[PDB]
C-alpha cells in the first residue's frame, strides 16, 4: 500500500484492541448488534486517544515556554470531516486501514458515515480551516476561536429542479473530537445602559448570557504538535433566565432560555452578502466577548498591558469580528483603567485585519441604532475612536473637508451606519488583501484615503490551501508516483513540486500521471451513480465550476457555453465533437432570488440536454447536489477543467482554484484573483486565459455597458437568449426565465455578454489540447510542479514573519 | 472498613489505572489541572465500566430467553445521585474508596460533586425509582420509560424568606450514566385529522416529532442483573420542520424548532395537583406514542397479537400515561387491523393502573376541545370505549340512569372533559391502590360504582422503598452493627430484620444502635453549618417534618406547635423542656400561593424564636432548602422524630414515613396511608398516633367544621392566631399572614383545628420518652426490627404475583 504510514505488527496489533475496547466500553455494544455507525464512532475514538498525549504536552509546553500567541478570530471554520485528516497527521492511516481489514470492516465505508463540520459558508470558512492546519503543520501556538453553531450550513436538496433547504443537524448523533471545557464559561453582557460615575463608565443593567468553550484538537503534520480551536456555546443563565420575579409563569420562563441561547443556534448562510439582523450582531459580539476575556486571562497568568502586544496577536478574519477593537478598549480603559491613549496604542498594536472582498453588498455597515441599543458602551467607544482618528486626517490634509467625510467610521444618510471596515483599519496595524490584484485595488480603490494616511499598514497575502487534505487525504494516488519520484518531504515542503519538471518529458510519469486521474474520475463517476443514480461517460472531459452560486461568479457564463454546444451540436450532429460532462455544483443563499433561479436554468438546461437522442454521450449537464468540503474532496481530483470565470476584479483571490491546479486540472478563467499569480507561476502558455482584464472593465464602464450591442452583434448569442425567451428550457412555464433574460439584457452587474465571445473561442482550444492526450498530460505536469506557492504554509510564514512577528518552525515535538 | 465489599490488591491496582486511563484519554486532563469534577468524572467512568458487561449480557440474555416483559410507564423517575448507588449494587463501594485514598481522594468529596437526577416531584416519582431498583434486584425483565427532561425539578433558594425558584440544569457538565441511542429514534404524530376510507379510518395530515432514547443502567443488588431505564427526548425533523415552503424566514423556520422540541424541556412542578396544559397533555401522549411503538416492535422479533399480553405487561403510574390505552387500540385496529372486540381484549389484559390519591384537584380531566384538536383519532376511539362500557353497566344495571352518567368517561358540564381515571380502570385488568386504608377508600367511595361492575379488578399494593438506597447507602453505620449480629441476607430479604428483636434486651446492641444516630446527628450539624451556616445543638430531639409542601400535609399542623412550644418558654423560662431542633424542608409549586405562605411563615417563626435569648438553645426552627433526593439521604438518619401528620384519608400511602422507620426515628402521626400497617407491624404501644381517624373526620363533615368553636375553647390556639393576627411574626408586615388565618379560620380544607390538642398532647409523651434514653432506643429497636414489611422487595413481588403473572428470581447471572 501506499505512504500512508507504516503498519507496524505491534500497532495494528493494539489499534485493534482499542478498537474493540471502544465498541464495547464506550458504544456498550457487541459485534452482533453493532451498526456501521458504532463501527465508525469506535475507530474515531481510538484514533483521538493517540493524539491527547499529544495535546496534553503541546499545551503544557506553551505554558512553560511562553511563546507569542496567535489567536485566529473568524465566525466561520469550515472544516469538513476530521477523522482521515488525523490519520494522516499522525501518520496512521495505513495500521488503521490494516487493523479494520483484518476486523472484516472497510475503513473507506466506515469514513462515509462522520458528519462534515460544515461550519462555513465558503471560501472564507475553509481558509481559516486550512490556515489552522497550517498554523499546527509550522508549530505556532495558535488558537482558532469561533462560535459552535449546532446548525451549520443547510443541506441542499434539489426539488424539481429547485433548491430546497433542510436543517443541518450534524451533532445529531454526537461529535467525538469535541470536549466541553465548562470550568472556563465566561459571561458575555447585552443591552443595559452606560453610568458615567466619578471614575469612568459603567455598563450597567445588562443582559447576561454565559458562553461555554468546547475545545477540538488540530494536530500539525507528523510534528507531535496539536493546537486547539475553541468554539463558544451560548447557554442561559439559572438566576435572573427565571429569577426576575413578578408574574409570566414558571415554566414559561424556562422554555425562554431557548432565546439567550438561539445565539449560537444556526451559521447564518450568506456568502459575500450583508445582512443587518440583530441575531447577527449578537453573534458577533458574542464570540468577541468571551474570546478576548479568555485571551486576557490566558495573559493575566503568562499589570503592566505594555507587554501585551509582545505575548498577543489577534487576526480578525474579516470584519465579523471587528468588534474586538472597541472591546479591548473597553475592557482596557473601563475594566483596567488605562488611559486612553496607551490604550490605543496597544490595541492597535495587537490586532491586524484581513479583507476578503470588494462588493459593497458585503460591507458590513451597523445601524447605529441598533449598536445603540444592544451595545451602548461599544458606540461610544467607536464615536471616541472616529472623533479622533478623524482629527489625525484633518492634521495630515488641511482643510481636506471631503476626504473627512468619506474616511468617517460613521456614514450619514438615510439612517446612520457604522463602517465596520473602516473600523478595523484605523484600529489595525496591519490590513491586507488576500490576492496580489486584489491588494493593489484596495489602495487604488476601496481604501485608498486610508492608504494616503497610513501605507505602512497595507500588505498582501496570497492565500493558499493545505496540501494534507487537498492533495495527501483527497488524492493518495497522485501524492503517491509524485513521492515515488521526489521524495515526502513535499508535503511540508510543497515548492519542492517544481523538482517535477524534469519529469515533463519523462514516459512513464506521464502515463502515471494520467492513470491516476482516469482511475479518479472512474470512482468519481461511480460514487455518482451509487448515491445519486443516472449515469455518466468517463472517457469525456470533466468540465466542473464548483462554488458558491453568485452572480459575480458567472455561472450563468458558463451556461451559455454549455448551451452553445448544445446548439451546435443539432446544427451538425454528424460532426465529431470532444465529448463533456460539466458539472456545476453549490448552494444559494436562501433569499437569493437570482442565485436560486440560475440553479433551476442548469437542472432545466440538463433536462434538454440529457435527453436528447441525436446528442448521445458527447454532453451531459449535470448540477453537483450539496456542494461541500467532503464533496469536494471527490470532485476535484476527478476533474479535468476548472472554471475559474469571474469578472475581472470581483473575486477577491479564490482558493478552488488552487485545490484544481494541485489535482492536475487545468483552468480555463480570467485574470482575476489569484488566476493571475497561478498563471504568473506556471506559464501563460500553460494556462487557458481569456476575456476582460481589470482595465477592459473599467473603460467599458466608463463608457456604459450596453448588452443589446452584443445580442446584435452575434447571432449565437442571440439564438440562446431567444431560447430561454421562447421556453424552449421551460415548456410548462414559458416565462420562467424572464428575471434571468431581463437582468442579461438591462442590468447585469457583471457583463456576461462583454466575455461571451472570448470564452467560447478560448473552450474550443482546451477541447483542441484534450485531444491530444500526451500534450494535456504535460502540461497538466507544467501545473502541478508550479503550484508549491500556493500552500497555506507559505500564507503562514508569511503573516507569522511580517504581520504577527513569530518564527515559524519545523521542529518535531518531544514525542507523545 | 465495613461491609461494602471487599478491597482486593488486584482490584484496588486495577481501579486506580483505570482511573487513571479516563483522567488522561477520557477527560484529557493531567494530575496538575484536574478540578474535582475531573476527579468525579474519571472515577464514574471507572465505575461505569464495571457494569457494561453485565449490562450486555443481562439484555442479550432477555432476547434469548425471551420471558415476559414487564414496561413501567411513568411521567417521573425520582432517581437522585447514581455514583454510589451503582457501587453499592456492584459491591464495588470499599474498593473504589481504597484506590481513591490512594489516588490521594476523597471519594466522599468526589460524590458530592454529582448531580441530582431530580426528574421526579416526590413520592410518585420516587416509587418509580425504587421500584427499577427491586425489579432488577429481583430479576425481572423490566424496563423503566419516561421523558428524558433536560430540566428537572426546579432548585428551591430562599431568599427573605420566600422561596425563590431556579432552573434544574442537570446536564450542564453531563450525564455519564446515560447513552444515547440514536438507531430507535422514532416519530410521534400530532394534530392532523381522520379520514375514513373504505377499509379503515386513517390518522392524517399530522406534525410529527422525533423521539430519541436514552438507556442508562439499573443495576441490580449484587446479582449481575443490569435492567435499562429507557428516556425519550423530543427532536425536530430536519425537513418540514423547514421544508414546509412558501416564505417565512430560513433562520427563523430554523430556531423555530425548538418549538417541537420543548415537548421535554421541563418536569411539571406540580405534585398532587392537575395543570391542563396542553404542553402537559403532549408530554404525555409523546411518552406514550414512542414507548408503545418500541414495545411492539420488540415483541415482532420475539402475526398473532392474542399472545400479546402473555409476552407484555404496562403498568401505568398514575393516570399520567393513561393514554396508552387508546394509542394500543389505535395501533392494532388501525395499523394491525385487528377487529375492535380482539384489540380490546388484548389491551385490557396487558394494562394495569395504580392509583396515588384521591383528592380531587389531583385528578386528570382532559377537556374535550383539548384532545379534539390534539388527537383527534383518540378521541373517537374514546367516545367508542365509553359508549361500550356504558352499554356494559346498563346491561348489569337495568334503568340505574344516574349510575350511568356518574362512571362515563365523559363528563359533562360547563365545558366537556375526559376522566382519565374512569378510562384506566375500563381498560386495565387491574386496578391497585398503594396502602390498604387507600384501598378501601377507592372501593367504599371514589370508584365505588366501578368496584360493583368489576370487584375482581381492584387490589392493594402498600408502597415500600428500597433498602439498598435508604439503609445501606445513606447509613452505613446502622446497617454495618445489624449485619455483625444477623449477616447480610435481610438488605435483598429486610423480612429478616425481625431478628433483631432478640436483642431488644441486649446492652451492646442498645448501645450501638444509640451511638450510630448520634454520629449521624453529628454529621448532619456539621453539614448544616459547612454548606448553610448558622449552628444547632446535636443533643437535641431532631423533629423533622420533610416532604412536598401542601395544606393536607399539614406543615401548619406542625407550625402550631412550635409555636406552643415557644409561647410555653416565655411562659414559665426556667422550667426544664426537653431541647428540640424542628426541622421542616420540601419544595411548593410555583403556583401554588398557600403553600409558599407557608415556607415564609416557617422562617418567619425561626426569625423569632431563633433570636430570643430566653429561648436558649432549647428551641431552633430550622427550614431545610431544596430538599431532594440526595439531602433526604442525609436528614433522615439524622431524625429522631418523623412527622406524619396528614388529616386521615388524604396521604393514600406515603414512603418517607417508612424511610424513617428504617432509619431509627420513632413516628408521630395520624393513621392515615402506610402509617397504619406500620403501626399495625411494630405495636401501636411502639407508635405515637393522634387525632381523627377517618371515620371522626367523616363524622366531622356530616355535622359541618367549624373552626371557630376550637378557637373559642382553647386558650393556647387562640394566642397563637391572635399573635399571626396582630403581626407578631411580621412586625415590619403586620397582616402578612391574614390568608392563612382566613383560611384556618373559614375554609380549612383538612381541619388543622380538629386535631392541635391531641396533637399537642401526644408531642409531650414523645418528649417524656426522649427523656429516657434507653427506652427511647428500644422503642426504636421495634420499629427497625419490624420494618421489613416496607421493602420495595415486597411490594414488586407481590405486583410480579397478582398482576403480571411473572415469578420474581433470587439467582445471580452468569458472572461478567
Ligand atoms: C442484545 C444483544 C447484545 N447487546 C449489546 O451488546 N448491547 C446492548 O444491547 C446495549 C447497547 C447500548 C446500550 Cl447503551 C446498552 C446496551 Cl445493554 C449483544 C449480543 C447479543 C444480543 O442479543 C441478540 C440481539 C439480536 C441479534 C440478531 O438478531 O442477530
Ligand atoms: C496545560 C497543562 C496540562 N494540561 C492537560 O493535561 N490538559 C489540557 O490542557 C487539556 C484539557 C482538556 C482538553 Cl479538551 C484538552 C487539553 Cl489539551 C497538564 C500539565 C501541565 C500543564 O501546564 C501547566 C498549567 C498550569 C499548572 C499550575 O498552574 O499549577
Ligand atoms: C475551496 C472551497 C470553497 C471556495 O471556492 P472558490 O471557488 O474559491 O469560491 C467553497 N466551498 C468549498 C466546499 C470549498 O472546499
Ligand atoms: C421519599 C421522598 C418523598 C415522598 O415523601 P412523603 O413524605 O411520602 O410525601 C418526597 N421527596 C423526596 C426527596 C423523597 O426522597
Amino acid at each position: 500500500i501506499s505512504v500512508r504510514g507504516l503498519a507496524g505488527v505491534e500497532n495494528v496489533t493494539e489499534l485493534k484492541k482499542n478498537f474493540n475496547r471502544h465498541l464495547h466500553f464506550t458504544l456498550v455494544k457487541d459485534r452482533n448488534v453493532a451498526t456501521p455507525r458504532d463501527y465508525y464512532f469506535a475507530l474515531a475514538h481510538t484514533v483521538r486517544d493517540h493524539l491527547v498525549g499529544r495535546w496534553i504536552r503541546t499545551q503544557q509546553h506553551y505554558y512553560e515556554k511562553d511563546p507569542k500567541r496567535i489567536y485566529y478570530l473568524s465566525l466561520e471554520f469550515y472544516m469538513g470531516r476530521t477523522l482521515q485528516n488525523t490519520m494522516v497527521n499522525l501518520a496512521l492511516e495505513n495500521a488503521c486501514d490494516e487493523a479494520t481489514y483484518q476486523l472484516g470492516l472497510d475503513m473507506e465505508e466506515l469514513e462515509e458515515i462522520e458528519e462534515d463540520a460544515g461550519l462555513g459558508n465558503g471560501g472564507l470558512g475553509r481558509l481559516a480551516a486550512c490556515f489552522l492546519d497550517s498554523m499546527a503543520t509550522l508549530g505556532l501556538a495558535a488558537y482558532g476561536y469561533g462560535i459552535r453553531y449546532e446548525f451549520g450550513i443547510f443541506n441542499q436538496k434539489i426539488c424539481g429542479g429547485w433548491q430546497m433547504e433542510e436543517a443541518d443537524d450534524w451533532l445529531r448523533y454526537g461529535n467525538p473530537w469535541e470536549k466541553a471545557r465548562p470550568e472556563f464559561t465566561l459571561p458575555v453582557h447585552f443591552y443595559g445602559r452606560v453610568e458615567h460615575t466619578s471614575q469612568g463608565a459603567k455598563w450597567v443593567d445588562t443582559q447576561v448570557v454565559l458562553a461555554m468553550p468546547y475545545d477540538t484538537p488540530v494536530p500539525g503534520y507528523r510534528n507531535n504538535v496539536v493546537n486547539t480551536m475553541r468554539l463558544w456555546s451560548a447557554k442561559a443563565p439559572n438566576d435572573f433566565n427565571l429569577k426576575d420575579f413578578n408574574v409570566g409563569g414558571y415554566i414559561q420562563a424556562v422554555l425562554d432560555r431557548n432565546l439567550a441561547e438561539n445565539i449560537s443556534r444556526v451559521l447564518y448562510p450568506n456568502d459575500n452578502f450583508f445582512e443587518g439582523k440583530e441575531l447577527r450582531l449578537k453573534q458577533e459580539y458574542f464570540v468577541v466577548a468571551a474570546t478576548l476575556q479568555d485571551i486576557i486571562r490566558r495573559f493575566k497568568s503568562s499589570t503592566n498591558f505594555d507587554a501585551f502586544p509582545d505575548k498577543v496577536a489577534i487576526q480578525l478574519n474579516d470584519t465579523h469580528p471587528s468588534l474586538a477593537i472597541p472591546e479591548l478598549m473597553r475592557v482596557l480603559v473601563d475594566l483596567e483603567r488605562l488611559d486612553w491613549d496607551k490604550a490605543w496604542e496597544v490595541t492597535v498594536k495587537t490586532c491586524a485585519y484581513t479583507n476578503h472582498t470588494v462588493i459593497p453588498e458585503a460591507l458590513e455597515r451597523w445601524p447605529v441604532h441598533l449598536l445603540e441599543t444592544l451595545l451602548p458602551r461599544h458606540l461610544q467607544i467607536i464615536y471616541e475612536i472616529n472623533q479622533r482618528f478623524l482629527n489625525r486626517v484633518a492634521a495630515a490634509f488641511p482643510g481636506d473637508v471631503d476626504r473627512l467625510r468619506r474616511m468617517s467610521l460613521v456614514e450619514e444618510g438615510a439612517v446612520k451606519r457604522i463602517n465596520m471596515a473602516h473600523l478595523c483599519i484605523a484600529g489595525s496595524h496591519a490590513v491586507n488583501g488576500v490576492a496580489r490584484i486584489h491588494s493593489e485595488i484596495l489602495k487604488k480603490t476601496i481604501f485608498k484615503d486610508f492608504y494616503e494616511l497610513e501605507p505602512h499598514k497595507f500588505q498582501n497575502k496570497t492565500n493558499g490551501i493545505t496540501p494534507r487534505r487537498w492533495l495527501v487525504l483527497c488524492n493518495p494516488g497522485l501524492a503517491e508516483i509524485i513521492a515515488e519520484r521526489i521524495g515526502e518531504e513535499y508535503i511540508s515542503d510543497l515548492d519542492q513540486l517544481r523538482k517535477l519538471l524534469s519529469y515533463v518529458d519523462d514516459e512513464a510519469f506521464i502515463r502515471d500521471v494520467a492513470k491516476v486521474k482516469q482511475e479518479n474520475k472512474l470512482k468519481f463517476a461511480a460514487y455518482l451513480e451509487r448515491e445519486y443514480k443516472v449515469h455518466i461517460n468517463p472517457n469525456s472531459l470533466f468540465d466542473v465550476q464548483v462554488k458558491r452560486i453568485h452572480e459575480y461568479k458567472r455561472q450563468l457564463l458558463n451556461c451559455l457555453h454549455v448551451i452553445t454546444l448544445y446548439n451546435r451540436i443539432k446544427k451538425e450532429p454528424n460532426k465529431f465533437v470532444v465529448p463533456r460532462t460539466v458539472m456545476i455544483g453549490g448552494k444559494a443563499a436562501p433569499g437569493y432570488h437570482m442565485a436560486k433561479m440560475i440553479i433551476k436554468l442548469i437542472t432545466a438546461i440538463g433536462d434538454v440536454v440529457n435527453h436528447d437522442p441525436v446528442v448521445g454521450d458527447r454532453l451531459r449537464v449535470i448540477f453537483l447536489e450539496n456542494y461541500r468540503v467532503s464533496l469536494a474532496e471527490k470532485v476535484i481530483p476527478a476533474a479535468d477543467l476548472s472554471e475559474q470565470i469571474s469578472t475581472a476584479g470581483t473575486e477577491a483571490s479564490g482558493t478552488g482554484n488552487m485545490k484544481f491546479m494541485l489535482n492536475g486540472a487545468l483552468t480555463i478563467g480570467t485574470m482575476d484573483g489569484a488566476n493571475v499569480e497561478m498563471a504568473e507561476e506556471a506559464g501563460e502558455e500553460n494556462f487557458f486565459i481569456f476575456g476582460m482584464r481589470v482595465e477592459d472593465v473599467d473603460r467599458l464602464d466608463q463608457r456604459g455597458y450596453n448588452a443589446q450591442e452584443y445580442y446584435d452583434r452575434i447571432p449565437e448569442l442571440r439564438q440562446i437568449i431567444e431560447q430561454l425567451s421562447s421556453g424552449f428550457f421551460s415548456p410548462k412555464q414559458p416565462d420562467l426565465f424572464k428575471d434571468i433574460v431581463n437582468m442579461l439584457m438591462h442590468h447585469d452587474r457583471f457583463k456576461v455578454f462583454a466575455d461571451y465571445e472570448e470564452y467560447v473561442k478560448c473552450q474550443e482550444r482546451v477541447s483542441a489540447l484534450y485531444k491530444n492526450p500526451r500534450e494535456w498530460t504535460r502540461m497538466v505536469i507544467r501545473n502541478i510542479a508550479t503550484s508549491g506557492k500556493f500552500s497555506s504554509d507559505r500564507t503562514i510564514a508569511q503573516y507569522a514573519r511580517e504581520i504577527w512577528g513569530v518564527e515559524p518552525s519545523r521542529q518535531r515535538l518531544p514525542a507523545p
